[PDB]
């Protein structure tokens, strides 16, 4: 479904400003994560007993077709470890590991340790994949948000993916993540938006 | 290649006494890991920057068809975690983040985040995963060690996997594993053993 896609990926990325304005929001996250004092594209998530830990990005999405780069190196992740959007009503924290992205009718989601997409459950992404198999996935990956079809689909070097969630129209999304372990940290720059007229 | 596979198996696995002989070595391993106080069957890792860090059992097997259970949560386990066994010669810390099972001629691995084998390399495992594919593990698998044909393999969750390693005869080999992220927990359980006559 690249629809405007290759249009949106043709321009030249997003230079800092904008980068900065569509970061991790730093007041909308889990009490165990924290954006970076220098480095205010990455969040460090700080465990304690049994959390999963989530943080949205600062603009929600009513509008567009929208592409941004999430960095969480391959090392510091495992399942659980869910990249994806959500309403502005998506617990960001639980006690205990969960698919909390993906939790309930509030998020949408990608695990990139089971190659499992969530939303309420469990769906293998992407299609190709066979039974008890896992796309290998390096340290980066493209989230492309079509809040105008209202799809959500992914890029991982170079290759589009598919389609991963539809239905999404008449809501307003955020960039979100959910992580179960570690002290991980998940850069996100905004790459670019084609807007409606 | 299961040959007394079928008969190690069927066999009630072995007792507390067996499994602790044959269990970590609490002074065979990295100085950044450490065998539980109250478990001596469990190992966690504890960091410092830029480490990759291993732990050797207490058995080095010349003979007989072996069997341990590794109980690694998938939460807790990405990109070079490495599950095999080493020569009492291989390296079992590195200052980086590799696949330090599997580093040199002196041990074999399997990368549970990569489904990749290692030695002195890159070898896709189980080999009917595709390109960029990867096994969907669970918490637990078991190693199965023959130093009579001397090979290694893999079964998970019943599944045997097939011959990882070949070539193996005429060596000492010890339960191995190298982890790089987060403060791990590793449990190992041997489960039994068939001695030649
Ligand atoms: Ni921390
Ligand atoms: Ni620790």
């Amino acid at each position: 479904r690249p629809a405007r896609l290759d249009q949106l990926l043709d321009m030249p990325a997003a230079g800092l400003a904008v980068q900065l304005r569509h970061a991790w929001n730093p007041e909308d996250r889990s009490l165990n994560v924290f954006v970076k004092d220098d480095d205010r594209l990455t969040f460090h998530r700080h465990p304690v007993a049994q959390s999963t830990d989530g943080i949205r990005g600062k603009v929600g999405h009513a509008r567009g077709l929208h592409a941004w780069q999430i960095n969480w190196p391959a090392r510091q992740r495992g399942t659980h470890a869910v990249v994806g959007v959500a309403t502005a009503r998506a617990p960001l924290h639980s006690v205990g590991y969960t698919a909390l992205v993906g939790s309930d009718a509030e998020s949408w989601g990608w695990d990139l340790g089971r190659s499992r997409l969530y939303h309420d459950p469990g769906v293998a992404y992407p299609a190709f994949l066979g039974p008890d198999e896992a796309f290998a996935l390096p340290d980066s990956l493209l989230v492309v948000l079509d809040m105008d079809e209202g799809t959500l689909s992914f890029i991982v070097d170079g290759q589009y993916l598919g389609v991963a969630f539809r239905g999404l129209k008449g809501k307003k999304l955020y960039p979100v993540v959910s992580a179960v372990w570690g002290h991980c940290e998940v850069t996100m720059r905004y790459i670019n938006g084609l807007d409606p007229e």
